[PDB]
């Protein structure tokens, strides 16, 4: 039947005919077949899965392989052996390079098929070694996501003991290299979902083996605090930090800011990188980290860092307000920056030219959540215009745009502005 299936898939027969023939091929599995017959079908179906020209061909490969492996499990066990699996990982397959996602997908599928077979134990042991190698090699997000699906299904493939920590550290470093060169929106949604899978794997490892958590977070800190000019860590690291307990954030921020061996440059970088985490499409709780660090730095009087980074980043933070999921966090960061930067209008005047367009865009969108957001923003803006008064031409269009929102009392504004300032000239 392998010759028949082969002929069929390269034919131009109508689709319903192709399907009835494939059905008969699938049913052919339920017969006594010798070893050569089984191996010939496993070769062909593997070729169709990995090199099938279209979705139909690959699907047929999957259907036929499943049936043949189900009815001829010992022959599939001989076929899907350690040497073959290792070969796929190191040399790829026909036209496919070893890093192709289809390869890792086929291996995952194969593990499901041989999971009741004795050979599976040595495959797991083999894979624990190979998957650690794979993550050390800095794989692309799509491959790393597939790896994550595999390891979620088969936890026996995750490196164990001391190597579980090494694996997590290397996976953090790997995440730090993630990028998406495409600017097509479809690719970008896929990138984010891929990164989410990898992050989910790692969070699951933290739960299962708590000793991996701290070393993993330390690695995140080493990445973001790096002053290596040739490397910029990916904002994909933000996907890791959304569900870290508060106490743990405190330990990390405290160590970063009070350890006498940490250079000012490293702190500046950590703060710049954390603010950039606001760029991550699912950056809901980044503000918790950024504000902890802003406060941590003020406590050890790193006011020049605070001031310089604010001037560098405040436009980015303001622009994040356009993204509804990150907006409350971006507002919290913006508010802390503006209300702490009390010696010069420079930071506020960087955002001034963007206020009308934002306000105009949200005030008639019909959303009560937009209105409540604007009540908070306009309160903040009124405080800044009062504190940095004497620019009537600059402020007039803003005052017009915000005329229909509450204006805090002068008395309330003065109390708001009693916020701790960052000491200039320090
Ligand atoms: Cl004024």
């Amino acid at each position: 039947m392998d010759k028949i299936l082969e002929g069929l898939v390269s034919s131009s027969h109508p689709l319903p005919l192709k399907r009835v023939i494939v059905r008969k091929v699938v049913e052919s599995a339920e017969h006594w077949l010798d070893e050569a017959q089984c191996e010939a079908m496993f070769d062909l179906t593997t070729r169709l899965i990995l090199e099938g020209q279209d979705p139909f061909q690959r699907q047929v490969g999957h259907q036929v392989l499943e049936a043949y492996a189900r009815y001829h499990r010992p022959e599939f066990e001989s076929f899907f052996n350690k040497t073959f699996v290792l070969g796929l990982l190191h040399q790829g397959y026909h036209s496919l390079d070893r890093k192709d996602v289809a390869i890792l997908d086929y291996i995952h599928n194969g593990l499901k098929l041989i999971m009741s077979c004795p050979s599976v134990l040595d495959l797991f042991s083999l894979l624990q070694v190979e998957v650690l190698r794979m993550v050390c090699e800095r794989p692309e997000p799509q491959l790393c996501a597939r790896l994550s699906d595999l390891l979620t299904d088969f936890v026996q493939c995750i490196p164990k003991g001391k190597l579980s920590i090494t694996f997590c550290q290397q996976l953090v470093r790997t995440i730090g290299h993630f990028q998406c060169v495409s600017t097509q929106e479809r690719e970008l949604r896929e990138y984010v979902s891929q990164v989410t899978k990898v992050s989910n794997l790692l969070q699951n490892i933290w739960k299962a083996e708590p000793a991996t958590l701290l070393p993993s977070l330390q690695e995140v800190f080493a990445s973001i605090s790096s002053t290596d000019a040739s490397f910029e860590p990916s904002v994909a690291l933000a996907s890791l930090v959304q569900h870290i307990p508060l106490q743990m954030i405190t330990v990390l921020i405290r160590s970063l800011t009070t350890d006498p061996n940490v250079k000012d440059a490293s702190m500046t970088q950590a703060l710049c990188r954390m603010i950039d985490w606001l760029s991550w499409p699912l950056a809901q709780h980044v503000d918790t980290w950024v504000i902890a660090l802003l406060k941590g730095l003020a406590a050890v009087q790193k006011f020049t860092i605070l001031i310089d980074v604010t001037l560098l980043k405040i436009e980015l933070v303001f622009n994040r307000l356009w993204f509804p999921l990150v907006r409350p966090g971006a507002l919290a960061v913006l508010s802390h920056m503006l209300l702490s930067f009390q010696h010069s209008p420079e930071a506020f005047h960087l955002i001034v030219p963007h206020v009308v367009n934002l306000v105009h865009s949200f005030k008639n969108d019909g959303l009560p959540s937009s209105t409540a957001f604007l009540v908070q923003l306009t309160e903040l803006i009124h405080c800044m215009m009062y504190h940095y008064s004497g620019f009537p031409d600059l402020y007039e269009p803003i005052l017009e745009a915000i005329k229909d929102f509450p204006k805090p009392s002068e008395e309330k504004i003065k109390l708001i502005l009693n916020q701790s300032a960052w000491t200039s000239h320090h």
